[PDB]
DNA sequence: TTCCCACCTTTT
DNA sequence: GGTGGG
């Protein structure tokens, strides 16, 4: 074995023989730009310095001559080849193996030696295998020659992705398995670090593996520095290896050899090697023979007789040309064309991009790459060269091209079908030699031709990357020998599950990484300003691949809308940095002469002086780039056409044609039924056949405003479709709105890839001319739909809307069909730059859409009282078709829609069209009207009028103006139609107006002016409807009394009892029908919407209600820990849950209602603070969303019998929002519904009212509001009357062997539950017995009556609060103490660090076995609670403090509150299901509030205010404390009584005190004046004897209590 | 023979 | 920050 250096020291180390063995096959592989090429050219250059002779096969058809010159190979000597096809560079290599005058040969990429009948074939032919096989035939032929003729052959191979592997690493290695036997060693290389020069990445930091080695041992590495221009540094490596190995001395900064110092900094020493290169082979030669393992150990005329003769037969063979030395050929050269950036083509190092080269721009959505593209076509036709665009993306505007001085009509263009046909009309063009730069718009858009004649949803694994792994090799040897750069535009997608570096990637697989000559990477970094408008895109391009010069140099410019990129801004500059330019202040000047003030000044004067910018850009040129360079044409229109022909009969009529000759390329628009928004789009409306996103906030009006472009476009004879995958359309209200409802297309998909392939059937039958998707965030993959709710559907959504816009794209252009994609918001989360919204269904669409639109409602449009419309602001986010960033105001108003007369108005006033003279409106010295108002309605009387004035505001202010056959189109459509309802069943698609399960059915909310001020006269079914508030504020009373009027008329309903604190009684008192009430407790909040979703599926139910989405906890929340942090969990949870949820409620006709708690978000100083649980998805789905608030009590002189209440109704999908209803809910009976009733009637003068007495025609009713309402319910015929009179009256949007198969599959479904999630966990409430209230004394006998049902309640939460020293803790204790007393386990934990065991046993505690914890953290207390709760094995648990509860980060912005909310959701199930009452104890910060957040007020069933009220004195002494406790919530008897008794210190809370009271109070005990007596027996004289008495007769003391017990509880 | 792709807040 | 499947 004989070897030759690979030009890397540690390498040879590495290798352990001490380089590459010579007769023998090596590969080396790695990513692009890793430095294989390099590495390579190095071995030869090492080879050449020692006589040997090279040759190089350039398969990949990308070797730059003066680059390998820099790097050291003798270019005139060195051999070298670009083949045609594999067999040709394998033949040539056999045949310089055999002539034995070679001594290395090196071929450049396996990946690119592509095999001959793939060449001659199409792009898109079933190759398989096939190159793999040539391989492996080579190898056999070569292994053999390569030996006996001592020659080294060195393959660089590129890394493929294999696909679907789960084990090891999912790379690998072109060409087959042949290789990886044969070579006896294979290198691993890649780029892990840049080489900086403080700004300058001036090297690639590098490291290779000996993945293989026949040789030495295997898999030592070696990391050296390749340094662009200049190579591996070698004498870096001999640094470092010879301080390493103790022969260099580095005293700090100082390196020393033989005691003479060399060098400071590693720098330097490296440049005194290079300086004593007889000092560096010395310390080279002991650096070897210490570290190689393995030890080494006439003539040259006869080879050249034989190399000679092998040249000879190879061009003899293989043509002209097929291999000559590198340093003599011309077709070599690298050639440049500017980019339209001057300090781009700087960056490029060689003055722009080369040609006969692949190039590769990518980066976000409108950040300049179409633009860029373009100018780099215009610049290279204003120098004669012929340019071919293929806009795949189907989104070039000829006129936009035209503005960016491209000559439209000479640009060739395609707008290709397939992928495949896309890129075989590149290498036609390529071929031709007639065509100088192509480029291809969106490798993104090159759809495979099975994917599109496949469905959507259909699974293509790597079949596009493997049709672009294909293009490239065939391409790349096409494009060099006719000279020809191909630009391909990609877009960026998100890859998934990568912490480490960035998520970002490019479309269409691996292979246009390698073989790019250059890759740049731009980006949009800030907006280019006229004070109020945005006129440009501030740009930046990074270099990140580069072949041609030193790669990682950027570029900042200007891209000016409709100009292009700013050049002599540039120019100004660049000029200013270099000096040629003088900048005195604000003034430039040139040469003496002064040529502008101000930037903008000077680039205008560079403009007017052409002759002299050039002068300036020559200079700049020679001064920074750091690579400079230096009869026929009627042949090649001969060879051009030729191609166009042969393109056109293969690919049909208008394949490829002129740009400007394109009539089908011609953007033309549709109004948008806003003026303002028309006029802020600057074409005047949405463009035909382009996709177009409509994003915002619920009811921010994105349906609203398609239905009036819908509107419009019927109202010109368009046929419309609405895909209503959100299931929330109001036909009624699109009627409304001017939509022509029976004419209509309208389908409600079940999945999401069915709403699209309903899209794509409607694109291609070219009958449909708008279809707009009414939410993409409702547009749900099937695997979800059928999966459970919790299961994990990585990026699902997001792959198949990317694979949705690749075949909807071309078929929406080809039928000239516009597509309206309706967007909701998201929230990112884990960011602080910038803003966090974001947009449902990944990344594709924001590409694909060529006009995007974020609404917003800004304000409410007013009348006095009523919130009649929405004052409206629209941004366009992105714009393809005119300049972006304009925006428009309008008005919605509610039942009527865009208000486009007064949009009229206002911008014909500020126009001087129309004369304003204060409040009059004239129009042409003839008056209008007064005030806008009449102004518009004058409007609407003059249409030909209004025409007119919008005409001229259009001209005024529209940037960029626009302007037997029907018969066969409904033939296409009732095909279309047909497809689809034989594809996707009975009523899949169908015309709105015939549509009944979309007509809106409502049902009674049990309160009448809430049933008004919802509109339609009450909740609608099939819906999702929220209701949230305070704690308190009726959330779950309103909840079950709509139930119970739906069970009043047959209606099955389920109560799903999330919140662990439904009580079954209380729901009877509410006429709740608890036998017939489905009722179910959920474990996790999966469990909860899986519950759900099969009621809803099994269409038996009703009305499902969910008792606080805030305690619906996920799962993985459960079984975690508290503390444990659970990321947007419970939103991504609710998200998913929606989805599902929306689809089976519609066709159930199911109504849904969701309980939501209030929490506060944090560091918000607008608006209002108030939040609800759950993320956004509730917000968007919710037909109807509830603020109900307590504003008062009802009281009775004394009692406190009921609370006066109001509701908002937030949001409406159903009728107009923002109306409100109060009523009264009167505790322990419901809702005050014939209260409403007669003021609804007095105030309608149905009922009358003289003074006091009501009268009902005629007749009097009764005295007093109190017995007019008792009178309605006597005659419940009368009350019906007049309640139909007051909805007739009020309501705005009035609405319109059976059941035996409804219990069939009730039970079907109840029997599933049961099975799926165990025992019971869905029952009928009136025979769950774990839902019986079952109460502990507290205590003292006062708060026990207070408290209704005579104690604290097990299985509920309790909070105490209240001043310091008020008995927090002593009350505490005497409920343990009661507790214990009967056989009950109790724990307390002493989070307050406070608790005296000595002074609980006087108040009675069990000392010995109550258990006590002292706790660290807070989430350990909240944790030991949970373990003890899910035990069952402790029946009261007191946490002492929660102000206490310190969060584990705090003994290391609201972290404790967050922390609470969560032990809130996960202990209310465990409690309830162990029956075990927990106490939480909290201390006071009206001004008055509680510690730890939010949560715990909504969660406790009962909340204590204890107080101090006095002393208790003994004449001197002060014996104990005086105390008041009021129940200040109550979820178990009527709230707002309470208690007084006195607290003995010592001894506890005074019981037989108590007693005498109340025995007094009940007329048990007799009290003349101080005497107290009982039966006539005197007892004693003052309160003080009267309790000694009873302690010391127990007996009558139990007698009394238990009278007074029967008495008052 | 060779990838594709995000999703979501939480709390004074 | 935890979540994979075609
Ligand atoms: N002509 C050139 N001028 C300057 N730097 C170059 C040139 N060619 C390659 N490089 C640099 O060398 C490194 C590896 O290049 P190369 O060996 O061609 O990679 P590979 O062949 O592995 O794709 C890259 O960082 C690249 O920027
Ligand atoms: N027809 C047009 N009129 C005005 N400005 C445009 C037009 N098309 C694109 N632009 C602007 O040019 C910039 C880049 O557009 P484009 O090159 O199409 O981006 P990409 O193709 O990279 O998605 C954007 O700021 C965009 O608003
Ligand atoms: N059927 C209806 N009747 C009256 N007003 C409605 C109706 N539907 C929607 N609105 C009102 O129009 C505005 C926008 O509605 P919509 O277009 O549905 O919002 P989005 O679709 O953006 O969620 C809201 O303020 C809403 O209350
Ligand atoms: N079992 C009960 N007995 C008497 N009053 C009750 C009962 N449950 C609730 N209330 C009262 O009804 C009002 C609203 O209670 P509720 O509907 O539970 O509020 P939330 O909105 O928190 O669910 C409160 O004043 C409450 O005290
Ligand atoms: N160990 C004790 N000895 C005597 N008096 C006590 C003792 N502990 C508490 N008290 C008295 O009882 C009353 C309330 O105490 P406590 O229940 O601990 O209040 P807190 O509400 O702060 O927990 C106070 O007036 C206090 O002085
Ligand atoms: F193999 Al290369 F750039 F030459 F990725
Ligand atoms: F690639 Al684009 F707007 F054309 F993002
Ligand atoms: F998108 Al919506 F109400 F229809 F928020
Ligand atoms: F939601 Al509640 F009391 F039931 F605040
Ligand atoms: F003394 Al305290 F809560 F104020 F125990
Ligand atoms: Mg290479
Ligand atoms: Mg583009
Ligand atoms: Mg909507
Ligand atoms: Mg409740
Ligand atoms: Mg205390």
């Amino acid at each position: 074995v004989e070897t030759i250096s690979t030009g890397s020291l540690s390498l040879d180390i590495a290798l352990g023989a001490g380089g590459l063995p010579m007769g023998r096959i090596v590969e080396i592989y790695g990513p692009e730009s890793s430095g294989k090429t390099t590495l390579t050219l190095q071995v030869i250059a090492a080879a050449q310095r020692e006589g040997k002779t090279c040759a190089f096969i350039d398969a990949e058809h990308a070797l730059d001559p003066i680059y390998a010159r820099k790097l050291g190979v003798d270019i005139d000597n060195l051999l070298c080849s670009q083949p045609d096809t594999g067999e040709q560079a394998l033949e040539i290599c056999d045949a310089l193996a055999r002539s034995g005058a070679v001594d290395v040969i090196v071929v450049d990429s396996v990946a690119a030696l592509t095999p001959k009948a793939e060449i001659e074939g199409e792009i898109g032919d079933s190759h398989m295998g096939l190159a793999a096989r040539m391989m492996s035939q080579a190898m056999r032929k070569l292994a053999g020659n390569l030996k006996q003729s001592n020659t080294l052959l060195i393959f660089i191979n590129q890394i493929r992705m294999k696909i679907g592997v789960m084990f090891g690493n999912p790379e690998t290695t072109t060409g087959g398995n042949a290789l990886k036997f044969y070579a006896s060693v294979r290198l691993d290389i890649r780029r892990i670090g840049a080489v900086k020069e403080g700004e300058n990445v001036v090297g690639s930091e590098t490291r290779v593996k000996v993945v293989k080695n026949k040789i030495a041992a295997p898999f030592k590495q070696a990391e050296f520095q390749i340094l662009y221009g200049e190579g591996i540094n070698f004498y870096g490596e001999l640094v470092d290896l010879g301080v390493k190995e103790k022969l260099i001395e580095k005293a700090g900064a100082w390196y020393s050899y033989k005691g003479e110092k060399i060098g400071q900094g590693k720098a330097n020493a490296t440049a005194w090697l290079k300086d004593n290169p007889e000092t560096a082979k010395e310390i080279e030669k002991k650096v070897r023979e210490l570290l190689l393992s393995n030890p080494n150990s006439a003539i040259d005329e006869n080879k050249q007789k034989a190399l000679a003769a092998a040249l000879g037969q190879i061009e003899k063979q293989f043509g002209k040309g097929s291999i000559m030395r590198l340093g003599e050929d011309r077709s070599m050269d690298v050639e440049t064309i500017s980019t339209g950036s001057l300090s781009l083509d700087i960056a490029l190092g060689a003055g722009g991009l080369p040609m006969g080269r692949i190039v590769e721009i990518y980066g976000p959505e409108s950040s300049g790459k179409t633009t860029l593209t373009l100018q780099v076509i215009a610049a290279a036709q204003r120098e004669g060269k012929t340019c071919a665009f293929i806009d795949a993306e189907h989104a070039l505007d000829p006129i936009y091209a035209r503005k960016l001085g491209v000559d439209i009509d000479n640009l060739l263009c395609s707008q290709p079908d397939t992928g495949e046909q896309a890129l075989e009309i590149c290498d036609a063009l390529a071929r031709s030699g007639a065509v100088d730069v192509i480029v291809v718009d969106s490798v993104a858009a090159l759809t495979p031709k099975a994917e599109i004649e496949g469905e959507i949803g259909d699974s293509h694994m790597g079949l596009a990357a493997r049709m672009m792994s294909q293009a490239m090799r065939k391409l790349a040897g096409n494009l060099k020998q006719s000279n020809t750069l191909l630009i391909f535009i990609n877009q960026i997608r998100m890859k998934i599950g990568v912490m480490f570096g960035n998520p970002e990637t490019t479309t269409g697989g691996n292979a246009l990484k390698f073989y790019a000559s250059v890759r740049l990477d731009i980006r949009r970094i800030g907006a280019v300003k006229e004070g109020e408008n945005v006129v440009g895109s501030e740009t930046r391009v990074k270099v990140v691949k580069n072949k041609i010069a030193a790669p990682f140099k950027q570029a900042e410019f200007q891209i000016l809308y409709g100009e292009g990129i700013n050049f002599y801004g540039e120019l100004v500059d660049l000029g200013v940095k270099e000096k040629l330019i003088e900048k005195a202040g604000a003034w430039y000047s040139y040469k003496g002469e002064k040529i502008g003030q101000g930037k903008a000044n000077a680039t205008a004067w560079l403009k007017d002086n052409p002759e002299t910018a050039k002068e300036i850009e020559k200079k700049v040129r020679e001064l920074l780039l750091s690579n400079p360079n230096s009869a026929i044409d009627e042949n090649k229109q001969k060879a051009l056409a030729a191609a166009l022909g042969q393109i056109e009969k293969q690919f049909g009529k208008g394949s490829i044609m002129r740009l400007g000759e394109d009539r089908s390329m011609d953007v033309e628009t549709i109004s948008t039924g806003s003026l303002s928004l028309d006029i802020a789009l600057g074409a005047g409306g949405l463009p035909m056949g382009r996709i177009v996103e409509i994003y915002g906030p619920e009811s921010s009006g994105k349906t609203t405003l398609t239905l009036q472009v819908i509107a419009a476009a019927q109202r010109e004879g368009k046929t419309c479709a609405f895909i209503d995958a959100e299931h929330a359309l109001d036909p009624i209200y699109a009627r409304k709105l001017g939509v022509d409802i029976d004419n209509l297309l309208c389908s409600q998909p079940d999945t999401g890839e069915q709403a699209l392939e309903i899209c794509d059937a409607l694109a291609r039958s070219g009958a449909v001319d708008v279809i707009v998707v009414d939410s993409v965030a409702a547009l749900t993959p099937k695997a979800e739909i059928e999966g459970e709710i919790g299961d994990s559907h990585m990026g699902l959504a997001a792959r198949m809307m990317s694979q949705a816009m690749r075949k909807l794209a071309g078929n929406l252009k080809q039928s000239n069909t516009l597509l309206i994609f309706i967007n909701q918001i998201r929230m990112k989360i884990g960011v602080m730059f910038g803003n966090p919204e974001t947009t449902t269904g990944g990344n594709a669409l924001k590409f694909y859409a060529s006009v995007r639109l974020d609404i917003r409602r800004i304000g409410a449009v007013k009348e006095g009282e009523n919130v009649v419309g929405s004052e409206t602001r629209v941004k366009v986010v992105k714009n393809k078709i005119a300049a972006p960033f304009k925006q428009a105001e309008f008005q919605i108003l509610y039942g009527e829609g865009i208000n486009f007369y007064g949009e009229l108005v206002d911008l014909g006033v500020k126009e001087k069209l129309i004369e304003k003279a204060g409040a009059w409106y004239s129009y042409k010295g003839e008056k209008i009207g007064q005030g806008k108002a009449n102004a518009t309605a004058w409007l609407k009387d003059n249409p030909e009028t209004a025409k007119e004035i919008e005409k001229k505001v259009r001209e005024l202010l529209l940037s960029n103006p626009n302007s037997a056959i029907d018969e066969n189109k409904q033939k296409a459509l009732a095909a279309a139609l047909g497809q689809i309802e034989k594809q996707f069943g009975k009523g899949s698609i169908m015309r709105l107006g015939e549509d009944r399960s979309m007509d809106v059915e409502t049902i009674s909310t049990g309160s009448l002016s809430l049933d008004i001020a919802l509109g339609a006269g009450g909740l609608p079914m099939g819906r999702i409807v929220e209701i949230y508030g305070p704690e308190s504020s009726g959330k779950t009373t309103l909840t079950l009394q709509v139930i119970a009027a739906a069970q009043r008329e047959g209606k099955t309903c389920a109560f799903i009892d999330a919140e662990h604190a439904l009580d079954p009684i209380y729901a009877r008192k509410l006429g709740v029908d608890i036998d017939n009430l489905l009722c179910s407790q959920p474990d996790t909040g999966e469990q909860a919407l899986e519950i759900c979703d099969a009621l809803a599926r099994s269409g038996a139910v009703d009305v499902i209600v969910v008792d606080s989405v805030a305690a619906l906890t996920p799962k993985a929340e459960i079984e975690g820990e508290i503390g444990d942090s659970h990321m947007g969990l419970a939103a991504r949870m609710m998200s998913q849950a929606m989805r599902k949820l929306a689809g089976n409620l519609k066709q159930s006709n199911t109504l849904l209602i969701f309980i939501n708690q209030i929490r506060m978000k944090i560091g918000v100083m607008f608006g209002n603070p108030e939040t609800t649980t759950g993320g956004n998805a509730l917000k968007f789905y919710a037909s109807v969303r509830l603020d109900i608030r307590r504003i008062g009590a009802v009281k009775e002189g004394e009692n406190v019998v009921g609370s006066e209440t109001r509701v908002k109704v937030v949001k409406n999908k159903i009728a107009a929002p923002f109306k409100q209803a109060e009523f009264q809910i009167l505790y322990g009976e419901g809702i005050n519904f014939y209260g409403e009733l007669v003021d609804l009637g007095v105030k309608e003068k149905l009922i009358e009212k003289a003074g006091a007495w009501y009268s009902y025609k005629g007749e009097k009713i009764g005295q007093g509001k109190a017995n007019a309402t008792a009178w309605l319910k006597d005659n419940p015929e009368t009350a019906k009357e007049i309640e139909k009179k007051v909805r007739e009256l009020l309501l705005s949007n009035p609405n319109s062997a059976i059941d035996e198969n409804k219990q069939k599959a009730l039970a079907a479904a109840l029997g599933q539950i049961e099975k799926q999630f165990g025992k019971g966990s869905i029952m009928r409430l009136g025979e769950d017995r774990s839902m019986d209230v079952e109460t502990i004394s507290t205590g003292s006998l006062s708060l026990d009556i207070a408290l209704g049902a005579g104690g604290l309640p097990m299985g509920r939460i309790v909070e105490i609060y209240g001043p310091e020293s008020s008995g927090k803790t002593t009350l505490t204790l005497q409920v343990i103490a009661a507790a214990q007393r009967e056989g009950k386990t109790c724990a307390f934990i002493d989070a307050e660090h406070a608790l005296d065991p000595i002074y609980a046993r006087k108040l009675g505690v069990d000392i010995d076995n109550l258990l006590c914890s002292q706790p660290d953290t807070g989430e350990q207390a909240l944790e030991i609670c949970d373990a003890l709760a899910r035990s069952g094995a402790v029946d009261v648990i007191v946490v002492d403090s929660v102000a206490a509860l310190t969060p584990k980060a705090e003994i290391e912005m609201g972290l404790a509150a967050r922390m609470m909310s969560q032990a809130m959701r996960k202990l209310a199930g465990n409690l309830k299901q162990s029956n075990t009452l927990l106490i939480f104890i909290n201390q006071i910060r009206n001004p008055e509030t509680t510690t730890g957040g939010n949560a715990l007020k909504f969660y406790a069933s009962v909340r204590l205010d204890i107080r101090r009220i006095g002393a208790v004195k003994e004449g001197e002494n002060v014996v104990g404390s005086e105390t008041r406790v009021k129940v200040v919530k109550n979820k178990i008897a009527a709230p707002f009584k309470q208690a007084e008794f006195q607290i003995l210190y010592g001894e506890g809370i005074n019981f037989y005190g108590e007693l005498v009271d109340l025995g007094v109070k009940e007329k048990l005990i007799e009290k003349a004046g101080a005497w107290y007596s009982y039966k006539g027996e005197k007892i004693g004289q003052g309160k003080a004897n009267a309790t000694a008495w009873l302690k010391d007769n127990p007996e009558t003391a139990k007698e009394i209590e238990k009278k007074v017990r029967e008495l008052l509880l």
